[PDB]
């Protein structure tokens, strides 16, 4: 028996995205990349999902609900999940604990006056940690996270307290020798990000980052996307294969076109199940408990 | 109920670019590759364009005009379209108003020399705006740029006046948790860049940066062109399809053939419509108004 | 007659290459990685190896046997030999020769405590020496190491005492232009490092690196990888062909299908020995002794 | 008819490469790169060339020469031409005008004391002018350059006085909008260096670089030589298709692979003349005086 969970992650990075990761805030250029993004990018990303039927999972900067509001409206009466993804995409380990917790507290409050319900699911911005899944705990609602790697295809639950030694090349070795020590088991889910599964890094151009790409080509990515999908297929009876996209790549047409070749190679295979973040999460709890 | 408006965008970089952009400046070497372009690369290009009977626009740098006047009256003598392109490649940003009105000033001067007529199109060295809407209206002709991003394969009329929060960490979130303001709307048409329609950054080395790249295969750009192509063409029955080169990466033979495959692919189709972006501009202000 | 010894090199970076090599130390998510390439990884490439039966030497920094106790059992199990790799991935040359000393004894001291066996074979972290090879014959065991790069596809003995002059454009040419001056052999074996033989630079990315890459497709390097045998096979007679390969790349679905058709392309030909470093080391010294 | 001059051009960088350009002069292991490039490298390429009957010209380091002086046995003994390139491959123009001259002068005593004549040929290290062409000319023998980007496929005589305006933001628009100003034409010829035909920047890795690369797909680099010599043979009549590569990037199996196929697809090719670089600088000098 085969049950292969299939979603995908929409990161609206858009003009947040410019804000507090890819360096864009002093380029009227790079900004007008995130409005393509949101006006262009989330209707066309909207039609590919309605072409197939698909349900997805948008994990929306609050800047983004706010800028974009009219492609919020869309997205939502689609009936797909809105999940949060900072304000202005912040990184969260830059920011201090008040900051964090406040912009994870206007993210809730944002989303849940666009969808009536409070957001489950969480994305870090440009994948982050610090002291999330206290915070993300503590603020209700989430579920899930998908920002860690721990693991590829399977769901986990997350650990709180993990700590290692850092090296000090200023004292002796043996400061530093010693073995990452495991912290405890807590109830937030992760659905795992994985840079292999991401459409940004490869295939879209930053100037202002020294190990930008973008000229990867979306068949060489399409390709090892599918590689993938087919080796989990054929090695693995459950799982959860989810690929992370931004309208800023995605909805972009050589990429759409790289979308409807997986979708459609994914959709010849039987036991594959389209669903939301949260509908993953919900089976995962329901599958193994504690 | 096909209309696709299909253009060659020639940016003459040569030696400018690496005076203002590519970090050449002080490079006996980088200085020659600038050479070739004016004086090899203008003409391959042209007997490109001729064997195919295509028109094309030029936006020409002031330094590129009176370095490499020959070239210039074999673009003329052609029929093609001259836009403005800076002087010697300035990033507009780094200017200072005068500075940047200066070297508009001078720049249209040297196209009405030379051609005639005063330019009627823009493009930004290095794809950066700055205040340049205000000043591409002000300085008469200019009637379209070439340079932004909000949209990639319909244009749009250039808003002036966007305003956005950057991040401040040294203050609350809440400072800075504020969406991007639309300002309003001006005549200035544009025609939008595109990245991923651009020949320099994948296929061009460049020592001094490093977010160069350079050896990207032209048989991937080509087909990742071609099926930007294919997917508009297949998606929409008005469009225009610009594709940005530079006598300096386009007229090297494995691009010289990469472009006549894609050009003979793209006369395969119906509606398609080779113009300058004069052309596109005027069609569009005819299209739709205000 | 045709003598090809074959053999996989695990490096098992994981959480250790992100303290000590990657730039991961401040990052959850990298550390996060770092535990996926030791908790998954390590049982998929096993999975991989005893599918094709396959001998491996796995160079198992002491960060990672502590780390990962009971995937440590798991190689043991399996028969694989066991190699040095420092304790957290450190430099040797960022090291005081005491740390250095302090690493390779604690590094000698875990690994005879898994195996019963002191290590013969060693890597450097990231690839570098310092006097490395007067400590690795002293530590007694070592017999061979696998990080420098005088030749491909033949061991050799690794010289000591080789010097060279720096040039310093303070002082005059006269000054610098000296050849390199050789030292002399010792009785350390080494069986090469090659990065034309290496999963992770091409295939994991690194945001801490600005030589960072990750999104080189896998079907590119497993053809240039097989286009090496190729050569090999057909060019020598005896030859070593070692692999190196980390769980955190190799143990990539999309990657251990790349490896599938490595092995089966390279089962084709016949003269092939699938064998561990540590044998490869002995037949080389029975080889050509002195 | 075709008249098609082809020619290697093969610069042993070795271990000069890694002290003047590539940032090894403290790495152990790039060291062994280096001096793998000189005792494996050469030999290869030796073969090579025997095996299709190939002429070469060998740009050879001083550092090269007096490091591997049994190997520069076997270049000369194979007939092959011998030019310069620096002592430890320093960048001209970082030098004082008496360092480069005294490196000058010490190469061509070197080339001399090995071959018996004195060198024609000059490449400068990392490919950067100066005041070359003065010294070139001044140090007797030099008959051409192959180091410059003016032109591709046809030689050239090299002007020497070139000007141009370099941008100041301090100052204002009018002190830079200046041309560049053509010098003179001198008695130099140049055989244009190639940045697509050069081996080494796609294919060597250099953790020193920013700017690196090293995972491009031989069979790209391969076909991307192939459609330029295809385009040059279908447009000229006259050309010089000459190659860059290096014993450190072109002896690695995969890339001796793909040249036996760029050679393989030339060879069927009527008006081949496979020549040194001496060959075509001097029916360049019979073809047109002046
Ligand atoms: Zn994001
Ligand atoms: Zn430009
Ligand atoms: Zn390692
Ligand atoms: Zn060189």
């Amino acid at each position: 028996a085969k049950e292969i969970l299939v979603a995908y992650g929409v990161d609206i990075d858009a003009v947040a995205g410019w804000l507090g990761s890819y360096g864009g805030e002093d380029s009227p250029d790079d900004i007008s990349r995130g409005l393509f993004a949101g006006e262009v990018g989330i209707p066309r990303l909207l039609k590919l999902f309605k072409k197939y039927h698909l349900p997805a999972t948008w994990f929306v900067p609050g800047h983004s609900i706010e800028t974009f509001p009219e492609q919020m409206k869309m997205i939502v009466d689609a009936g797909h999940e809105v999940g949060a993804h900072g304000y202005s995409h912040e990184n969260p380990i830059a920011m201090s604990t008040k900051q964090e917790e406040d912009v994870l507290l206007k993210s809730v409050e944002l989303i849940k006056d666009l969808t009536g319900k409070a957001p489950t699911g969480y994305v870090a911005p440009w994948w982050e940690f610090s002291n999330i899944t206290n915070e993300l705990l503590l603020k209700h609602g989430f579920k899930y996270d998908h920002s860690l790697m721990h693991n590829d295809f399977t769901p986990y639950y997350v650990r709180v307290g993990d700590s290692w030694s850092k090296i000090d090349y200023s004292l002796e070795a043996k400061d530093w020798m010693k073995p990452l020590i495991r912290g405890v088991e807590t109830n937030l889910v992760e659905i795992p990000a994985n840079w292999y599964l991401d459409d940004l890094p490869p295939m879209m151009f930053i100037k202002k980052s020294p190990n930008s790409f973008g000229f990867v080509s979306p068949r060489d990515i399409g390709q090892m996307w599918i590689d993938q999908f087919d080796w989990v297929y054929r090695e693995m009876d459950y799982a959860v294969f989810s690929m992370t996209i931004h309208p800023d790549v995605s909805a972009r047409p050589q990429v759409l076109l790289m979308h409807e070749k997986i979708i459609e190679h994914i959709n010849k295979h039987e036991g594959v199940r389209w669903v939301t973040f949260n509908e993953i999460a919900d089976d995962f709890l329901k599958r193994n408990p504690r």
